[PDB]
Formats: C-alpha cells, sequence, structure tokens
C-alpha cells in the first residue's frame, strides 16, 4: 500500500508530469515554498521516503534499505501504480542518487532529472574529491550513535548554511522528527554509495544546481557530474549559499526549476 505509507500526493495538473523526491532529513514538505511555482503548469507527484519521520518508521526494513536499489524500488512502484508513463524527477540529496539508479533502471520514464545537493561518491578516492575522509564519517556516525539531538542541532545550520533562520528551523524540525537509528542508517548507506562508475548508463538529460557552498557537495563534484553523465547535462548556478536552496532560497530555485522543466 506504498501510496498510503508513503503520504503521496498528487497536485496541479498536466501533460509535463514532474515529480519531487526530498532528500535526508527532511520530507515532502521540504518543497512547499517551490511547490506554487510549479502546479499550474504541471502535475507534481509528491511522496516520502521510507525513511522520513512523517512516515511510520515501523515500515523501515533496515534489511532492504541497506543500498539505495531499495528506494529506487518504492519509487518506480509509486510511478508504476500512478499509471504514469513518462516525468520529470527533481532530486535533493539522496533523491538525487535514487533519481541517478533510478533513470538507468527505466530510461522510458525519466525524461529529465534535475539534481540538487547531488553527488556519486562522498569519500574521497584517489584524484576524487568527495569532501568527506573516512575518519570523518566515523566520526559523524558516533556523534549521531551518541547524541543525535546535538548532532542534529549542530548540522542544520551548518547544511542549511546561508543564515535564513526559518529554514534552520524547518530543516531542524524534520532532522528531529527523524528515528534516530533510520538516520544514522540512511547516512551510512548514503556513505557506501558509488555511482561513479554507472553514470555514463544515465540517457536522460540533466540539470546539475550548484550553489555557492555546499557543506556536503565540493564544487568540484558539480563539473565531475556534467563530465561523465551520460546525458545532455547543465550545471546551473544559485547565487545563494547552502544544501537546501528549496527551503532556504525557493524563488530563486523556482526559476531553474520552471525553466529546465519548460519542454522535456
Amino acid at each position: 500500500k506504498l501510496l498510503q505509507i508513503l503520504n503521496v500526493r498528487v497536485v496541479g495538473s498536466g501533460e509535463r508530469v514532474v515529480v519531487l523526491s526530498h532528500g535526508f532529513g527532511t520530507d515532502q514538505s521540504a518543497w512547499s515554498r517551490v511547490l506554487p511555482y510549479l502546479t499550474r503548469d504541471h502535475r507534481v507527484v509528491l511522496y516520502d521516503l521510507v525513511c522520513a519521520g512523517s512516515v511510520n518508521p515501523d515500515h523501515f526494513d533496515f534489511r532492504r534499505y541497506d543500498n539505495l536499489d531499495a528506494y529506487v524500488d518504492d519509487l518506480l512502484a509509486i510511478l508504476d501504480a500512478l499509471r504514469i508513463p513518462r516525468c520529470a524527477f527533481v532530486g535533493h540529496s539522496v533523491s538525487a542518487m535514487i533519481g541517478i539508479l533510478a533513470s538507468i533502471r527505466r530510461p522510458d520514464l525519466f525524461a529529465k532529472l534535475v539534481l540538487i545537493g547531488a553527488s556519486p561518491r562522498f569519500l574521497n578516492d584517489s584524484d576524487y574529491h568527495g569532501g568527506f575522509e573516512l575518519e570523518e564519517i566515523q566520526q559523524v556516525f558516533d556523534a549521531m550513535g551518541a547524541n543525535y539531538s546535538a548532532w542534529a542541532t549542530g548540522y542544520a545550520p551548518l547544511a542549511v548554511g546561508a543564515d535564513v533562520p526559518a529554514a534552520v528551523q524547518e530543516f531542524s524540525r524534520t532532522l528531529f522528527n527523524m528515528r534516530p537509528d533510520i538516520s544514522l542508517h540512511v547516512c551510512q548507506t548514503v556513505f557506501k554509495t558509488d555511482l561513479r562508475g554507472v553514470l555514463g548508463m544515465v540517457r536522460a538529460p540533466c540539470v546539475v544546481v550548484q550553489t555557492t557552498r555546499d557543506v556536503s557537495v565540493p564544487a568540484s563534484v558539480a563539473a565531475y557530474l556534467k563530465a561523465h553523465l551520460g546525458g545532455r547535462t547543465t550545471v546551473e548556478f544559485l547565487q545563494t549559499e547552502g544544501h537546501l536552496p528549496h527551503l532556504s532560497a525557493p524563488s530563486l530555485l523556482a526559476q531553474v526549476l520552471r525553466r529546465a522543466l519548460a519542454r522535456y
């Protein structure tokens, strides 16, 4: 009953269908301020990832969700249940990784991707700057277990980046709503994911959104995506700071979404 379980909502109308898929520490409400810019021109599908605190956490099967392919299966099952044959997909954070994988599994269904806070790999590697060393993640995982509330308190303004207090408060609200063992397990799953080898399998055109600074995504990752994704890819720069521009700069991000969703 995924449509119920994952809080699927279809709003707006149109022939151009857009799916909005939220990232780590938020739920579909993170799209609220961009949504009104899209519903006159598009049918919009929103849903919550199984790890959102707005979903009953007793649905979180730790074994099933120890790889992103299980989140892909939930997205494709929702789109097939809704009988949607073609869409554009906007993914933030973990959902940018889900959208890359889903576009390779079902190239018929994904006509365009828009990727926000996107990276194919967060850990550094030889001649690859992901932004994180192994010892630093080991400490992130320990702080999330030792004191999740203190960790989330400190992380929310760092991730929002810009001093936009309403956005810090909204992101802290949904990070504190995540069950702390689920939040650690999704963080661990993201850090074990390395999409570099599959980037050239994406066929859809893609827009990579880049802000001035993102604590989780070095500036060089956007150019690495543009060089390696298999579809026609552009980097769209937003003159704003942070990882969650849909919370902190929603009108500015809505410019890029309306432009990228105009034809596909």
